[PDB]
């Protein structure tokens, strides 16, 4: 059994945004993953994620100003710029509200915080960016600091410092129990045990595996979201991450994305997907890794319709995982299991939230949680939320 002052389960972003966080500060630090670093099996895939400057939440507002140096910070530390300013385009029927919001009112509290951004019609959109098609009363904007994330350069990035700065790195090793106590944490694995003065859970969907044999279960959803890859087919000025809003079907949203192109690469393929109502998964076991049929067709015949600057024909699909606190009220699930069990304080846990722009600020956050029991950042807003009745002292 061997010992380390903080135990990470899960080897993705915010496990090793953890890892060198504590590493760096001095401690023992070892990152189990089940399956192999730069996976792309959880919620972490592909080579880009979305960052935009606009919100009606003001503390996703605050998380992003806050997060912001932290990236900075990062980019020095492993001479690669991470983060690239693409622009984000919000188009389609301004007034339509849906789980991304609305248009005309995220326009407002731009406007209110001096959030800039340009206002373009169906005309403007087309011209500037490769639409197609477009119902002439399409309106929407772009705001232009919206930026796009290198995902596989941010893996390389943390992996490749925590390892630097002494972290224990064992992949294909799978966290099967975490036993708290007053002294620390025994942590059994399919491959043996260890101790721990604190854990941090950073497992993806798959917090409540391990607190439910505690009496703990947080209150996140996991969904199994489409993604398709597609060639560009026509050189492009502009090529912001995009999504269009618009009127739903009978039978779907009628909502899709694009990321936007990615500016560290050839500029050969780009990534698309649906925004269309999914039902929660049971358990990740439950995934398939196949994208839903239905749902790639739709999104490949918007796609011939409406922008004909990539092949509609994908190069190829695939899933991710999301992991998001059932109530929408709430966004990121970021704290200790204090008020959850005893010893609670002892696991740290990061257990969901849309997070990959954040995952410096969380893996810095989790890091002073498991060697202070404090951070100078409030998460009060982040509290991991029970799904169960609360009746303990
Ligand atoms: C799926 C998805 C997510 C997403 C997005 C689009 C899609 C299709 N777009 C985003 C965007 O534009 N901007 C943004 O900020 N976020 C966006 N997201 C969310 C983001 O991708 C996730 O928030 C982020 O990937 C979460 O990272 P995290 O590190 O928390 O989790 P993970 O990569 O799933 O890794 C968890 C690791 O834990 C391992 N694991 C699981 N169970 C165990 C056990 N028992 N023992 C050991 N290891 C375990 C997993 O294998 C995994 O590697
Ligand atoms: O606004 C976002 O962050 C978003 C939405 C849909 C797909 C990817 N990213």
């Amino acid at each position: 059994t061997e010992s380390y002052d903080v135990v990470v389960v899960g080897g993705g972003p915010v496990g090793l945004a953890t890892a060198w966080q504590v590493a760096e500060r001095g401690h023992r630090v070892l990152v189990l993953e089940r399956h192999t670093f730069f996976n792309e099996n959880g919620g972490t895939s592909g080579a880009e994620r979305h960052w935009r400057l606009q919100y009606t939440q003001e503390d996703l507002f605050r998380l992003t100003l806050e997060t912001l140096p932290l990236w900075r910070a990062l980019e020095s530390r492993c001479e690669r710029r991470l983060i690239h300013e693409i622009g984000s385009l919000w188009f389609g029927d301004t007034d339509v509200v849906t789980n991304e919001g609305q248009i005309s009112g995220t326009a407002a509290m731009m406007d209110k915080l001096s959030v800039r951004y340009e206002w373009l019609k169906a005309t403007d959109i087309e011209r500037r960016f490769g639409f197609r098609g477009l119902p002439r009363d399409y309106e929407g904007f772009l705001q232009p600091d919206g930026g796009t994330i290198d995902v596989r350069g941010t893996l390389a990035a943390l992996f490749t410092l925590a390892q630097a700065a002494g972290a224990t790195l064992r992949a294909g090793e799978t966290v099967t129990e975490l036993v708290p106590d007053a002294d620390g944490v025994s942590v059994t694995t399919d491959r043996g045990t260890y101790r721990a003065g604190k854990v941090v859970l950073a497992c993806g969907p798959y917090t409540n595996d391990l607190l439910e044999p505690l009496g703990a279960r947080l209150a996140y959803s996991v969904y199994e979201m489409a993604i398709a890859a597609y060639r560009q087919a026509t050189p492009v000025t502009e090529a912001p991450f995009w999504f269009a809003f618009q009127q739903p079907t009978p039978q779907d949203t009628n909502l899709f994305y694009g990321f936007g192109h990615n500016p560290w690469a050839p500029g050969e393929f780009v990534r698309c997907g649906p925004d269309f109502e999914v039902d929660p998964l049971d358990h990740p076991s439950a995934a398939t890794g196949v994208a839903d049929r239905r749902q790639m067709d739709r999104l490949s015949g918007w796609l011939r319709d409406h922008l004909p600057t990539v092949d509609p024909d994908p190069v190829r699909t695939s899933t991710c995982l999301a992991v998001l606190p059932t109530d929408p009220e709430r966004q990121f699930f970021l704290g200790t299991a204090r008020d959850l069990m005893t010893h609670g304080e002892k696991l740290v846990v990061y257990g969901a939230g849309w997070a990959f722009k954040f995952v410096p600020l969380f893996g810095r956050i989790c890091a002073d949680l498991a060697v202070e029991d404090s951070t100078a950042y409030d998460i009060s807003r982040l509290a991991p939320q029970s799904a169960l009745l609360e009746h303990h002292h």
